[PDB]
């Protein structure tokens, strides 16, 4: 009959993009939503578009990764067959600040889904996908990081996220829950959360092309991280559910690249050719042909510990399940760059017919 | 030198215009920002604007009010002479599918912030409002309601408010600490958010004369409520922390309204004039002159138990604060109506210029 | 066939006797007993005793009433007929420096149980008692108090009971489950928690008379209290959960008698008449005959905000209920005093025969 | 100048020796105890035994670790220069019961400290040590364990603790807090909680000897571990933090016995040869001499996922520190069965002098 999928997280990024993958391949689709003191849906609004009339099977609830009634209640309506637990307090930095609370929904969260399926009496009819990441690898004990890489954590969310790991795989282990991790390495898109650096910087580069933005101010422009395209990633979210056995893997495209080289890739898009000059804090970056600061450091932005580089090792994803990405970095940044371009020229629109916007900043 | 006010709840419509107040009357202005995996701040991101560049004293910072570790960093970082807890789950429909959630943020949340007072030696120093409500005296007890009439919730959002209530006035009794409880009636604005009775009326409205909405559905349509503008209220909230004592008080108009008399007083703004035919879950509102059905009763909307009644009498406030309302419901109801008019067709303008715009919908 | 009882609170003074009274009934009793890096059933290890080998029903489960997921795991495993809420964090003073600990097991502990009964579909086979409390009335709004005297919380204790007080009665009315409100005046006997005020006084008049302790340490003597033995009162608690339809009742001597009273009537037993000189902190009680000191006032323990006086009118369970108190409260402190000189007894047993036993103090 | 230490679960094994150990250090020792509703401090009553009126600086609070609020009120009123986590739920088996409470006291707990430490502004001040556990190796990856063996958590107790340790070092790296992980390998000791292995064997071949208990039911009797003596231990918790730097140091005698090796040994002290016959879960014990059935294998104790065999390399810990177990397997197994052989005495001194007592069971 219809496959019935659960998803927390279903507002954001990943959430947006594997509710439409479901919707397409005919299951009923259901969402753990936060309550908001604003419509929080824009993400997937677009998914409720229905011309011709044949219905959208998708169904949002009110719950929270902190409290065990709203999780167990949800998942006692929907009985799915598939659970993907993708809601997180998911941003490194922001973790610093609230370690407490990312520590109780990103790891007591998950502990909650599966104590909810195993008491719930559904170990034989629920598959459940951890949202795993490469931020376990931390500061990187091999390079490449592969599953079989030992784990260090550099942040109150990657502690937390480590948690969630091994209680899905003590779930896994102890009660024969078909129950897999998903080690995904950082995965973009024009969805991204404004604050994470790839959007960021592709946000603040079309209101500089604009002329509504003057400067960015970044943190670690060395940092170095293995960057895929959301949509082939969620797609390995799927496909990791549909095997014989549970198991964990790597999702990842085997390439890195620094901060400083995705700005430098994405001022291309908006025709600036970046030159840097200058070392530490001091780095800054110019438009070679006009001579205009686009980029300073604000060490603000710093995390109190980084991870300086990952790069993933994703050959048994490769050899078991397929695993190829299908979307380019290059391809990846063009996106962000002409979304971007598309949302601040549509602001623009609003205030040229006498429509006041104010727009956010971090 | 310059005060220093701690809002939780920010971001929601109180939190909105009393950061403006507060940034008139020279603050400096802290809130407190939950996470969220994309910007949340559109109610106050106006408060940014800056054009004679002057400075604007606000700062945000990301904690939860189930998080006590968050809490007490920000009390500790800041150190405010007035905190206003308005951060909450509010929503009394949605308390009925998260009670625990709910009462974890609206109960403990006022706890955590007290206690914080308390544990950081701040007795002295720090004024704190908590955002008591109408909804304590759920099953009236009196009619009208004040200060004595006794408390009697229907919902979970309403226990843990009453929760709240009293541990605001335990703090008060034990400690010294200036502590008091706003008890509100229902107060809305443009700012409302989409979900409540009086801005999903306004809302549906607005894109039923548009023509990009067909028909609005409701629930309760023989609810009573006492409603005034926000804009008035939080001046209320202000002045109750410069008073030499703290003391509770009730902040109401006087007069009550049906949600049916919401609805015929807001479609004659847009030029419909309502006629009711039928009666309980067969009810349903027509256009008048056209004949054309705008509304119908969908009992999902009931709440499992009711709220029939509020209505506040406020003369304790009149007598020693000056409480006086200077808007009026009718002008309440024409300013929401213009403003949802405005949102709508901000969307079709986007929409004409060859720009998808996809509405959310509850 | 078999009645299935779940008690919260099993180890704790009024789960020890319940227990023992469903045992007696016929019942399946299940408790909900705290991880503990000792054995704490020393109040229920007598009920194992089986020299006929008849078999004793009694199981315990390890869970707790912070925790969604252990209680509901074992409503799961249990699908109890009753479930009694005695579980507490129940000491007024430590609420006052625990009090949010004491908010999580004392309110949201019993949404928590009311709401896994609501999740599994229990509300047409569960009844449900909340260990309400004249804690309720703090400040009291008349007296005697009865079921409608207003409330008046004074310490997070009461508030937080206050809370499950409202939330039990919401879940009634919202839901149609069976769940009451016992709202229990003060009850007491030999299995009364040590540093309780009746408890405290003979158990230091048994160890003062024997010449194990010198002094008695009190804090506000003019308190007064309606005192009553818990055996008694848990009888009513599964009378309540008896009835045609779920009703709060009071449960009541109708007497109350002061500290300092408790004090002489409980040193007349030890034959020790009691002679007071002295007002307020510098009060001294002491032995007629003797002239001993044995009783001083420490500040250290009044209360932050005191609840002078509680005295129940329990008119309305003595109409439906048939309530009567069968054991007075001379019966009462008599079988205290000589419980505690028995276990001082003991103690000097083991210390004359070379086994050295080291008494704990507050 | 006095030192002053706090000490989370000063009521259980370590923490009783601990507090002992810093008494005689001149410590002024603070101690975190949970509200309890009987006397829970037989372990450290002895420590208040003061005859020379020499005084004990020894301070218990009121607390818990699932308990922001608490845990900085008691980190700000004792202000303490060592803060020692040893209050867990710490049990195994009992961690896939409540696994969520577990993830609550065991890994929030730690950050709820190390938080209050940063929140207060103790960075330079407090030294936190995480009471951490060779139950991190699990499914252990080298053979012996050392500090640079992987984890592999077998238990939602491990994974807790796992947190735990990461948010520890965490906090060392990311704020330069002195903050360490003992990587303590089991450790009994008479005043071993009664349930775990070795105490729950010494304590029923006792009454077994004395005739007043008849058979011994245990679990996996194959399950090796290496076990010392919790007073050796303590000593290295305590040095650890006296260190120029922060290091997490594994503490273990390198030597493991079987289950089955301990019911052997811990027989022969009361004068039982035991002989074992079977294989699984049909093996038993039997006394060789008599022929009496002792110990049966009970499938009820095994835990959903084992931890076979932990064995430790403490060679870094004795290369710096000096570690030297001091007191031997053989020492301890024969003085916890003399404990428990003289607390069975003291139960039946009770019995036989007309005093009832009736014994605790699992
Ligand atoms: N993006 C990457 O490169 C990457 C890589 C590896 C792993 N991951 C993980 O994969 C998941 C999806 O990532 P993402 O990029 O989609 O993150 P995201 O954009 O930040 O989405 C997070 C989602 O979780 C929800 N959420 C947050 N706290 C919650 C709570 N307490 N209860 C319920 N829902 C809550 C958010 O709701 P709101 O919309 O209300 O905030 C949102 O729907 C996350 O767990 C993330 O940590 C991401
Ligand atoms: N409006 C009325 O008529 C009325 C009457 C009486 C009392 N009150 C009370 O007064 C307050 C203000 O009302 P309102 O209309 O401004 O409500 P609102 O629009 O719903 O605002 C609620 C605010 O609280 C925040 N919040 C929610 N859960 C939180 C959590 N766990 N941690 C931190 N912040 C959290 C929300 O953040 P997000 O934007 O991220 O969701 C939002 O900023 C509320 O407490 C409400 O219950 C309102
Ligand atoms: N006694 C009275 O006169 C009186 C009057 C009115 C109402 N009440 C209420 O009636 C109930 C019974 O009173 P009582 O005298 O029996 O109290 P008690 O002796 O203090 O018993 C409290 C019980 O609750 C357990 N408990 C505490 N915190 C818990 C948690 N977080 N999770 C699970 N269990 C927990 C305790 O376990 P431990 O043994 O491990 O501590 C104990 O079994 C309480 O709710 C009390 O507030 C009492
Ligand atoms: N024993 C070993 O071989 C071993 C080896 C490695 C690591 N460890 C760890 O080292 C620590 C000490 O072990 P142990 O044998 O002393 O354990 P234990 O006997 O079980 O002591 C645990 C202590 O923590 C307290 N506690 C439990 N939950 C708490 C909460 N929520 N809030 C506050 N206090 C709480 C307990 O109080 P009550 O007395 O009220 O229950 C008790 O004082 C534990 O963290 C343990 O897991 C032990
Ligand atoms: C893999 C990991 O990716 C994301 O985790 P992060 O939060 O680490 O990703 P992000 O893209 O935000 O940062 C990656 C690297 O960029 C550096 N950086 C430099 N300047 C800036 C700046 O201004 N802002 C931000 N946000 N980062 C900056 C950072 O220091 C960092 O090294 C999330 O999706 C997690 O949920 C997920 O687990
Ligand atoms: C006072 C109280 O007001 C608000 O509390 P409520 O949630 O009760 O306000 P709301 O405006 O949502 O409802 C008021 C009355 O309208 C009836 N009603 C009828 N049809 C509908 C419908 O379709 N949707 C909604 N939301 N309500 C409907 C409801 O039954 C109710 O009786 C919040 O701001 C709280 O935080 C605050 O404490
Ligand atoms: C009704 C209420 O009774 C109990 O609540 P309490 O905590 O109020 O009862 P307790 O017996 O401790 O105190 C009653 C009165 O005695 C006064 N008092 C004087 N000296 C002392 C002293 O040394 N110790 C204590 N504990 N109290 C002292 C107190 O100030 C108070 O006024 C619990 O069972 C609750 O769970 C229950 O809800
Ligand atoms: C190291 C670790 O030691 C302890 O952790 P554990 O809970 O694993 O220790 P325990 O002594 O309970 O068990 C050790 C081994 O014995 C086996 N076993 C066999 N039969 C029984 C039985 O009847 N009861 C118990 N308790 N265990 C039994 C178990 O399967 C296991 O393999 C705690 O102190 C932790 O906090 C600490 O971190």
């Amino acid at each position: 009959m219809k496959k019935v999928a659960l998803i927390t997280g279903i507002t954001g990024q990943d959430g947006a993009y594997l509710a439409e993958l479901l919707l397409q391949k005919g299951y009923a689709v259901h969402g753990i939503k936060r309550r908001t003191s604003q419509f929080n849906t824009a993400r997937i609004d677009h998914l409720y578009h229905d011309p011709h009339e044949q219905g959208v099977d998708l169904t949002l609830h009110h719950g929270d990764l902190t409290d065990t009634s709203s999780l167990v209640r949800i998942m006692q309506l929907v009985r799915p067959d598939e659970v993907y637990n993708l809601g997180a307090q998911s941003h490194v930095a922001v973790s610093f600040e609230e370690p407490e609370y990312t520590a109780n929904s990103d790891a007591l969260g998950a502990l909650r889904l599966l104590e909810a399926i195993r008491i719930l009496g559904m170990e034989k009819q629920t598959r459940y996908y951890q949202a795993s990441t490469s931020e376990l690898y931390g500061l990187v004990q091999e390079i490449p990081q592969k599953e079989t890489t030992p784990f260090y954590p550099r942040s109150p969310y990657a502690a937390a996220k480590l948690y969630a790991y091994w209680i899905t795989v003590n779930y896994r282990e102890a009660y024969g829950i078909y129950a897999c991790n998903g080690i995904l390495f950082n995965h973009e898109s024009p969805l991204r959360g404004e604050t994470f650096v790839t959007r960021k910087i592709t946000r603040a580069l079309a209101r500089i092309k604009i002329g509504n933005q003057n400067r960015l101010y970044l943190g670690n422009l060395d940092s170095l991280r293995d960057w895929g395209h959301a949509r082939d990633y969620v797609e390995m979210q799927w496909l990791m559910l549909q095997q014989d056995q549970p198991e964990d893997f790597v999702i990842a495209t085997g390439k890195q690249y620094s901060v400083r080289e995705f700005v430098t890739l994405a001022a291309k898009d908006i025709g600036i050719e970046m030159r840097w000059e200058g070392s530490g804090e001091a780095e800054k970056g110019y438009d070679a042909k006009t001579g205009a600061c686009i980029v300073e450091v604000d060490p603000r932005y710093f995390r109190p510990a980084e991870v300086e580089t990952l790069l993933g090792d994703a050959t048994k994803a490769h050899q078991k399940l397929g695993w190829k990405p299908k979307i380019s970095f290059e391809t990846l940044v063009s996106e962000m760059i002409a979304e971007d371009l598309a949302a601040a020229a549509r602001e623009n629109l609003l205030r040229e017919h006498g429509h006041q916007f104010f727009a956010p900043k971090e």
